[PDB]
């Protein structure tokens, strides 16, 4: 029933050339903040556009949210920072599983069950290799590119969103 | 061996009475900013400043945040916004899926196995019930109370990264 979610994207990063670790080791900081903006464009940004139903609505939210993150900064400011690479990991792994705690409690407050949208991202990632079995990646950046014919995982997130609708009726 | 994550926050939310939907359900707009801001605090700020050795190295990392969510604010209000409770439920899904992604992605990248951490920040938060069994709620703005002779899950997370760093040598 329920995905590997770790070995999957684990999976999806060896198949991808993205960074993966053997051993546990702190992230970088310059790599840290791409994750972190990456993480927040989805779980802030497109999380709150989507709950918003007009421009007024919107703005008020991500204020608000920026008030927030300023004032979680601002106390954060007067904490001491790690001082061994060691702590960097430790602070790291306390903070992505807190994070991970809270989307988890977003799908339990949208009543929706993660394991089969999990499922529909990660199968659609892993049919972006073309017609050789490699990735594409575009000299631009080395984005991985989507290949003729690819599957959109769009439709079917929504598809798998009625299904599970349908089953709770 | 991988935890029942939606599953185990579920229970925490039945405990604890935080929201929950039996059905599919759009999140209203002013609770998603709560849970935008929660998610944040701990996967952006939280993260950084354990990712940091210095106030200058912390300060340029959330600039740099700043501008990256600005950037996708900028873009998200160019997009049109749902009209329907479905269509904000379709789209906080997908949102709230690919931000578990970049999570992953993160320990992938961290090389930490997050079920082992989750279980601990689970039984830790599962052991806030008082003597009598009932969790203690303060007055001002009912947040969960820690009883006494409460463990902190802190000590024993720091514990887990270490027995994974000695597993992978």
């Amino acid at each position: 029933k329920q995905p590997n979610y770790y070995q999957d994207v684990k999976q999806f990063h060896q198949t991808f050339h993205h960074p993966g670790a053997d051993q546990p080791t702190a992230i970088p900081l310059d790599r840290g903040v791409k994750r972190a903006t990456w993480t927040a464009e989805e779980a802030v940004v497109e999380f709150l556009h989507q709950s918003s139903q007009n421009e007024t609505e919107f703005l008020a939210a991500i204020e608000t949210f920026k008030a927030g993150l300023d004032q979680a900064v601002k106390k954060s400011l007067k904490e001491t920072y790690p001082v061994t690479e060691v702590e960097r990991l430790v602070g790291q792994g306390d903070a992505l599983t807190d994070a991970l705690y809270f989307i988890m409690g977003s799908f339990v407050e949208a009543g929706l069950e993660p394991g089969p949208l999990f499922e529909i991202v990660q199968q659609a990632n892993m049919a972006k290799l073309g017609p050789d079995g490699q990735p594409i990646f575009r000299e631009s950046d080395q984005k991985v590119m989507k290949p003729d014919g690819w599957l959109p995982p769009e439709p079917q997130l929504e598809a798998e969103v009625v299904r599970q609708m349908k089953e709770k009726a």
